């Protein structure tokens, strides 16, 4: 069955949030695996567990708290998803992307998406931050898309373009901000490739993904960007490179979830600082 | 759930059509986006809205009228689908391909498939006509296939071959016919790649598709060709190159549905003329 | 709907088998198309039709008998699936992989997977045996995965690694064993790529698969390996190259199911002999 949410379901949820907080966010942030710490910088924060918000799904993955937090971050009013949804949990893309449309109805204009990703580009090192300049939607190639089914004209057009999904102006700002931080390592930039999961990749799959032109691999984000662009939200996002993908059969180890979470904590002070500074000029 | 249509459902629909028209078509034509004008050349035409034919799905995409038209085209009796179905509308492939099997039961022997496609091959120009010599079925790689589920032996075999899907003899005829038209631009020929949609591709996805060896990209056709070959229909098809795919991050624009429809009208007199001439020697 | 089997369903089926046979297998073998002959070497064999075992699905593909056979093979106690399940039959991956988890609950420690595959590597010849050193899971790229949905902690972790799926020690043993057989043709080794089916590939698709780095193509195995590794089973497998994939538009023929079955019978005495010898040192 295609999207089971009607336009009214989104507004009902939006009305409920508006009726339970005085906060009116302009920016929305989605926190990935081991990135839930970004919420700690919010002032005047109000938290809502996903389970208490009508129509909201629930995050079942370790490293995803499952809480919507409103607050002020470096002067800008924003709402953060401390934990997100993935298709490997059993969620159809229309459930995975529910919050994005609700955000649009709350008056939000900018969406910031983050995630933990495996590094495909050889020049990447664990701990690197990669600005997502583009993506490759593998599930979309087969028809698995959050927009499949009747189009809701109240959100956007039937055939939205994706060539300009990641805002160019925001990416320039990200680079200027990084230089101001005095970081020794350069801010990376590249293409993110999404696949279903939940298992980690084989050596053969990784070589293929790299040869397709991808720099980092992950199991989320893309469906949210698609829905976000469909409804006209400005999108900006980045991947925290938590591990280097195994490219040789002499497997000197293998990817594991705790290592990615561990990496998130490791890069906590850096990402939070970066996101906090980025708030200045979103624009508005 | 796999195919919900039983063999009797196809014949019931076929019987209904046979009982409402004296026309006995030997050729079936499926019109894509902005190609609905091909019907205007039919003599003794009888139209049936998809909504009035038992078991028939409905086209919901602008540029797809949703009408089955019987008529005589340049001496040959044929039936045309003015508008088709796509998986991005919410239709499973077994619904998308319903008409093809009904055509087989009407006595049809040849299927002509057309579509509007984005150009991947650098040598293609907007307005070009590309004969489809082969295809790449991305959704099929993952199991999304109109033949998934119990095989109906009354239509074809369990494991049909696809290496000879596009009739070689028809393609030669197409070239000889094109030369007779006195066209300045050459008739192109290549591989069509199908993906789910409904969103348009990212730059990264386009570079990948081109590197996979594809010449044009679209969101239909392949599932119909598969079912058509399974039941033994001779298949011939072509893509109208409506736009050049964006391959560089310096996006000097972006794909949109109206531009493709606009292109269809632009190439109306040419395609109609070409299809009309092709009717001579289908064979029979 | 994600996995419809609860942990108790697997154990119920395991208890039933334990209550109907004195055999306690340590190795499990899954026989592919035209490979059902491997069962003929079992001593003290007890057969169960899939239809009589609670919760077990049924094989509907010619070349798949649909019987679970317990027996002694060259000193080792094992259970064989004479015929397997495929997604193209209409089965979700959670149904396709049901037997693997039951095997784990029977006390099995090693899983041997076999299949008939089309050859992509130019150096392969019909009749060749290719040890699977790795795989590429196309359906998995889109989210079609037997592990999708809530993770059952009693079987394995949420994010299992796959880089070491095919046991290195078993592959070395396979090579030493092959040399002892006095075979003139070398034992091949490579990457297996799985796609949905049931139709055979186009020339364009084959060139693409080869360029992705695949050596053989097939419509099964991978989902079983994934579930097997998730629950900690040692995995070993091989493909019987039944035909050479058509890579040129001058199609001097085309793939067909009987040719693959015919090839299986052709290589019967060789594979059976090889599997029988491999039983020595699984280990235990
Ligand atoms: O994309 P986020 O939400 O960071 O989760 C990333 O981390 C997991 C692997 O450790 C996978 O779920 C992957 O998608
Ligand atoms: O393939 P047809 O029916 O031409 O439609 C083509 O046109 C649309 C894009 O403008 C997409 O639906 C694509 O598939
Ligand atoms: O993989 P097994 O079970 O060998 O079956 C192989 O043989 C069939 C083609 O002849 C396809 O189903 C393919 O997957
Ligand atoms: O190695 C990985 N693979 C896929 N997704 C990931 N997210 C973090 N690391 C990985
Ligand atoms: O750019 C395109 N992409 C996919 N399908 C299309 N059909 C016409 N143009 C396009
Ligand atoms: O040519 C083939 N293609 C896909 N699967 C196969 N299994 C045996 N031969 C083939």
């Amino acid at each position: 069955m295609a999207n089971g949410y009607t336009y009214e379901d989104y507004q009902d949820t939006a009305k409920w949030l508006l009726s339970h907080t005085e906060q009116r966010p302009q920016v929305a942030v989605i926190c990935g695996s081991g990135l839930g710490g970004l919420v700690n910088k919010l002032t005047q924060a109000q938290t809502f567990d996903y389970s208490e918000i009508p129509n909201f799904p629930e995050s079942t993955v370790p490293g995803h708290a499952g809480r919507l937090v409103f607050g002020i971050l470096n002067g800008r009013a924003c709402v953060m998803m401390q934990g997100r949804f993935h298709m490997y949990e059993g969620y159809p893309f229309w459930k995975v992307t529910f919050p994005v449309r609700v955000f649009r109805l709350l008056g939000v204009e900018t969406l910031v998406v983050t995630n933990a990703a495996g590094g495909l580009n050889p020049n990447f090192e664990v701990g690197d931050i990669m600005l997502i300049r583009d993506h490759i939607n593998l599930p979309g190639f087969s028809g698995e898309n959050p927009l499949r089914g009747p189009n809701e004209e109240r959100f956007g057009v039937r055939f939205p373009a994706m060539s300009d999904a990641y805002d160019r102006d925001m990416r320039q700002k990200a680079h200027s901000t990084w230089k101001q931080m005095g970081e020794q390592r350069e801010l990376q930039e590249g293409t993110y490739v999404m696949l279903g999961g939940p298992n980690f990749e084989t050596v053969a799959e990784c070589r293929l993904l790299r040869n397709l032109g991808a720099d980092a691999v992950g199991m989320s984000t893309v469906p949210e960007v698609i829905v976000a662009r469909h409804c006209g939200l400005r999108v900006f996002g980045f991947s925290l490179i938590t591990n280097k993908v195994i490219m040789d059969t002499e497997s000197q180890g293998k990817a594991n979830h705790e290592e990615v979470l561990e990496a998130g904590k490791q890069a906590a002070q850096k990402l939070e600082q970066f996101v906090s500074l980025l708030m200045a000029s979103i624009p508005v």
